[PDB]
């Protein structure tokens, strides 16, 4: 695992190529689960933000963008969206956590809550994933889009496997988040493919 | 009697079957009253706040939501509607007052009034009611309609049975408010019906 | 006469039957004055703010507002308009001032003076007028147009006999005005015709 | 010879008659020079705001306003237009300068220096010009058009025989001016003709 | 080898003449540099704001303006283009970093980093120049379109060889800028062509 601290991945141009493979142990199927990560981009099309796709499965878990101020998330092929006031172009925090037995997933852009949501009460996310960073899988770990790739940067991506507090998300968001589980930005497991390059964190 | 401080209902999804019951022991008619509640939605189409219906009478008091910035208030079948500034989407804290003496309805949007208008002077709404959260009643506690549905949260609701004074909105608007006799948060009679989640209210 | 401090007319619907009669003993025609009153609407529309007919003449002082932030002033059937910039809805402070030798109309909107218009230089408002509030007059104090109807609140109206100067106009809008010998709120001899309420000021 | 200090020139009206003739004690053909005064209007069309015409010659040196934000010079018949952000109504204070070595055309709108532009390089100005507000003149001293007429305020002339530096513009904008030589608004010779009243300077 | 400081050349008008030569001593190839400049313009179409051209290369580093909010950077006629939000008209001062060995371009638009974007790795922009201000080169030092043509003031030029870090950015943005050694404006070697004229820095 290396420590991404202080850095992020910068993908420089519009393919159907490049991408990052983040590697994790996750053996056991997801039942609650909290997402964070930065990013910063002037796409003014629609792209994918996280995607997470297990074996025979698409969309197991995709943080998607739909366009300016619209986000979606996608749980078993299901999906929530929500909406937010924000400029464009501009650096984001975003972080979406969901909980199995509620089925209520809740979106946090910026530090701010929006609207809660609910999709699969009861369900579990498939363990054993493919998880990449800046394309679209449309299979397991591959059949990208080009149309749905992200260009821009992303950085401080952590991924705990409970559906953190209030206080945790902005301590996130604040650049001192709790440790994580699942992913984490200090001790992370990745695979770069094609053109993307490692920076330091500007813009924040 | 529940004590609902500090949590909020949400309703997660567009349905023409989630819904929450309101119970009141209201047998006397109502002449004056004072509702207060806060709302969060990034719905665009319109859709019903707080319906009240009671047995043979369609919209015997509703608080319907026309478009952003554009607030309708029902009494006894009879409309008016005011304009207010707003951001969408965003939180909202709405307190409606109306008194039968004068006809006078009062909106109080975030802690600003609204310009009066005037409906059924010297009317008397009718007692034992049908109130439903979540969805527009057409029939005595039924006939719903999909289009009017609310899909998002709603919490610190009270009712009282007098007007009141400027002083008592801002209380309730800043979170101190007077202990309510019709319905009051801290001490609920609800009906949960359908799929509909309590969480704690994170957006204030 | 009668007190109105602290309170304001309503005008709760549109109508072609309610306003609101204001008595003066003007029996000696006018050659210099000052109007100030506050008013809150959502109307879009063109509505009258304040009617003054003199037998035989229409329009022989009108305050009409043409729509947002566009305001119209009548002087013997003769016209000025001037512009401002201006939120919609929001409560207003007006303030419009004539002065026959040079015919100079001058508009104070929330304290803040708009350019100057000139009209009916060397002529004289006839004495002895129908002063209506919340409706057009067409006639001496009659036929009405309810598309001219306003809905709305006014408070604080104060008429004067002289032409104000900049501090005598802010300390109206202040809330500290000058006695008034045309027309004085805190001494006012009104008559309500139709559905018009008395509402203590509650948005200033 | 009057002094004009706290007080404008009002022109109530659109018409093709009133205006106002300033007489200029400097019989030099003009080199260099800066202009400065303060200007109210509500008028949406495009407008003359200075007019200067020597026999034979028309626009020989003319300060007009194209719409919103764009303001023209003009110097023998030539023309430079520079862009500015602004708001509508609002007073405005103008000094423009130019240069004949140069050619450089100096806008300053409210204390904010606009995009230099150039014209005329090695030019001057001619003398014995008929300088006339309010209007703008298509032969010397004359035919009016309407359509370019000037209605609202205006205030605080002064024009200098030499190119201002900023800190001198800015001391202008604040009202303390420098000592002007070719036109005075504390030493003013005018001649009003048609229908303009003098009034004080109630906005600044 | 003349010292710019505190003065900007002015393009004052649209032409197919009027520009500025740029010497410098690049004998060998650049790899990494970093251009920063301040310029100020209310041209509302495209144009270029900096042209470098070498034997048989066209476009071989050009800094171009697209429309507002919207810079491009050309190498090796290869192109990127970022977006940012600014006022239209408005003094910019801009920063374009590029590095051979990622093919990372960077835009610093007042001090403020836009996305990131990659082209040209490992390339080398040829040496033996031909810079040229106020137009755009299609040809070794000519050939120049109207229609991309500069008008406005342009100041403050600096380019260095090596990439220059963020605190590095800011302080030649606040203006105690790093000595630059490829082009430096206070020991500028230029050649005025056409109508360009020096003045001094009144915009910031
Ligand atoms: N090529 C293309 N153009 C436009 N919109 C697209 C495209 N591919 C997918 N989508 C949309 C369809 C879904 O709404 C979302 C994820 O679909 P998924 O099927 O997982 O890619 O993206
Ligand atoms: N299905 C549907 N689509 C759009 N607008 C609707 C619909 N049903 C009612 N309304 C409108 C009609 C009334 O103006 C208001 C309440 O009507 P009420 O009759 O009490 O439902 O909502
Ligand atoms: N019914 C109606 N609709 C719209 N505009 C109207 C109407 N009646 C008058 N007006 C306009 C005509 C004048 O411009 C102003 C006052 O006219 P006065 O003639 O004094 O009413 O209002
Ligand atoms: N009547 C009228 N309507 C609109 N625009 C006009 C009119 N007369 C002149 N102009 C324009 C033409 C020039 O661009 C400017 C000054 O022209 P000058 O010829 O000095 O008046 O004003
Ligand atoms: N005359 C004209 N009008 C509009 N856009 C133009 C023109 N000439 C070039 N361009 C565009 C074409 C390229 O996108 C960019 C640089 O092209 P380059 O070929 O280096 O000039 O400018
Ligand atoms: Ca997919
Ligand atoms: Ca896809
Ligand atoms: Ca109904
Ligand atoms: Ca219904
Ligand atoms: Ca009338
Ligand atoms: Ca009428
Ligand atoms: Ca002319
Ligand atoms: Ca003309
Ligand atoms: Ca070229
Ligand atoms: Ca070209």
């Amino acid at each position: 695992h290396t420590d991404l601290s202080g850095k992020v991945f910068v993908f420089p141009r519009e393919s159907v190529t490049d991408h990052v493979n983040l590697i994790t142990p996750l053996e056991k199927p997801l039942q609650n689960f909290t997402l964070c990560f930065r990013a910063y981009s002037d796409l003014s099309r629609a792209y994918s933000l996280f995607s997470y796709n297990t074996q025979g499965r698409d969309n197991e878990l995709l943080v998607y963008k739909e366009r300016v101020g619209e986000y979606s998330l996608y749980i078993g092929r299901h999906k929530v969206t929500s909406k937010v006031i924000e400029k464009f172009p501009a650096p984001v925090h975003i972080c979406v956590s969901w909980e199995s037995s509620s089925g209520i997933a809740e979106f946090w852009i910026n530090g701010t809550p929006l609207v809660k949501k609910g999709l699969r009460q009861g369900y579990f996310v498939e363990a054993q994933p493919k998880i990449v960073l800046g394309q679209e899988q449309d299979s397991y770990g591959g059949k990208f889009d080009r149309s749905q790739s992200f260009v821009g940067e992303i950085g401080d991506l952590y991924m705990w496997d409970s559906v953190l507090p209030p206080e945790n998300i902005l301590s996130a968001y604040q650049g001192t988040p709790l440790p994580a589980n699942i992913l984490d930005w200090q001790a992370l497991n990745y695979e770069i493919r094609g053109y993307v390059i490692i920076k330091p964190l500007v813009w924040v």
